[PDB]
């Protein structure tokens, strides 16, 4: 009884991890042949222009041509802007871009890492401290927004009671109405917002949104009224998706116990 | 009722805060002393090449800048690299997106890619949080086994035995299974374990057996950074009290002072 549920436990976790390799390998297979042609066309044609850029200056140095521009790539990943024409420049770690980093860091959302060793060891601690100190504000705010749903919908849940109400099946058109509210508010009008400042596309509004909120992975700069705003909305949003990626969790383990009875039948009546 | 919550919001922009004015101290000054020497560099570059010129330095960082969406290229990439997106470097792209470690320099540039990632994230995170809390408790009992070992004050011995035996094994082994610097071996565990990502894989110009390390280290770090909301749990309501008293005592104090 001790040991005897955790050999059943060591199996259910191993046969986990085969449907992540799988879905790795998936995923895998379907980036490969959604992004390696649209890489061969961009390679393919930034060779002709080496190739023109030679010919169209042969006095410059061909070998060390390509080492100009690795050390500029090597020299990107720093505050980088180089050339004799906006040699001016504005700081990556002033009053608010490192307010930003900062914000990053707690977050765990994530081109532009500290150098300094003071910096790299400070941030170590600062992540290991401030990550679970960002915890408590993400879970305050997520029963924060827990309430503002759960009394938002005691009434919605009250507006359609007629006779031959059924208390099971109302659980879920509570459940579309905070994906709808939530997709609405979280999703679809800060990425309406972004085409008006940094004229992105329809997708990559949500793209950048999806990724950002679940602390995968910017439209913060214009070259002060409207980002300490927005920093409201992601940790709104963040807590959002907590819930949102959590929620997935309850289906998942629902079709995992559904596919789980599914074969059980299939191979035992066969 | 009471909220609690609008509290620690004003803990974390304090923290926040004390973040940027430190990253911006730590920071800034190397920030000038980069970019105030590669102007020299490039300033060299016009003068050791008139060939090249004032206009064309300009069109060839604007080539650079293009060719930052695609990444490093002809013979700088054909001497030292092979192509991204083959058979297991997608395949590594494709863990950091469940994992939310998100590296993400080469992120997806088709827009079907970028929809079937929004998809591929938001069913593949919780699929792999099972993993994830699945290996969490694994390792719970291989710790649990070995506690029980070790307990045959002394409550304190062992958290340091946890503290220490793991991240031994967890910053040592993993940064070089994926010489080096002492520093950066864990400045690159804690920003890759921790999910903030993953900080700059290098190619040295100038996968089955790892990613088991890297799942049961994030289960490593998932709780490490659990202990400290446990102890940070702790250090509030031992600083709550503190207060507390020394609000009461000075309340108390104010009341001898009328007579
Ligand atoms: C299993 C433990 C192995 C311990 C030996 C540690 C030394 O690693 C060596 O680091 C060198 C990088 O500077 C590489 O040149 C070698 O290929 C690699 O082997
Ligand atoms: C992209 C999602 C792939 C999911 C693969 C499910 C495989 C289920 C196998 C069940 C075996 C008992
Ligand atoms: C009421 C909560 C305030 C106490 C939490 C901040 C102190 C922990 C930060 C790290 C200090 C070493
Ligand atoms: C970085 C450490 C910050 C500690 C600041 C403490 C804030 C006062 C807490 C009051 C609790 C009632
Ligand atoms: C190598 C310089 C180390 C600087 C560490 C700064 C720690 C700040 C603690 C408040
Ligand atoms: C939605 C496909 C994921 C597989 C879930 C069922 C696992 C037994
Ligand atoms: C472009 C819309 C994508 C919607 C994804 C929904 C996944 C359940
Ligand atoms: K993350
Ligand atoms: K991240």
């Amino acid at each position: 009884s001790d040991s005897a549920i955790n050999v059943m436990k060591w199996k259910t976790v191993s046969t986990i991890f085969l449907v992540v390799v799988l879905y790795l390998i998936i995923g895998a297979t379907v980036f490969k042949a959604l992004e390696q042609p649209q890489e061969i066309s961009q390679r393919t044609t930034i060779v002709i222009q080496r190739e023109k850029f030679l010919r169209a200056h042969p006095c410059v140095s061909d070998q060390e041509l390509d080492e100009l521009i690795q050390q500029i790539v090597a020299a990107i990943n720093a505050g980088i802007i180089p050339l004799g024409a906006s040699s001016n420049q504005v700081s990556h770690w002033d009053l608010g871009s490192s307010f930003f980093f900062a914000g990053t860091v707690i977050t765990t959302i994530g081109n532009i890492s500290p150098r300094t060793e003071g910096g790299k060891i400070f941030c170590i601690i600062y992540a290991l401290l401030g990550i679970p100190l960002f915890g408590f504000l993400l879970a305050g705010v997520g029963d924060q927004l827990g309430t503002i749903f759960g009394k938002g919908i005691a009434k919605v849940e009250d507006t359609f009671i007629k006779w031959n109400v059924s208390q099971t099946k109302i659980r879920i058109i509570s459940t579309i109405i905070f994906i709808l509210f939530g997709c609405v508010l979280f999703v679809a009008l800060p990425a309406v917002i972004f085409k008006h400042i940094e004229g992105w596309s329809a997708l990559d509004a949500i793209y950048f949104v999806v990724i950002t909120l679940t602390t995968i992975g910017v439209a913060g700069g214009s070259d002060d009224f409207y980002k300490p705003v927005v920093w409201f909305w992601i940790l709104v949003g963040l807590a959002y998706f907590a819930a949102v990626l959590s929620m997935i969790g309850d289906w998942l383990r629902v079709i995992a116990k559904k596919t789980k009875e599914a074969v059980g039948e299939f191979r035992a009546h066969a």
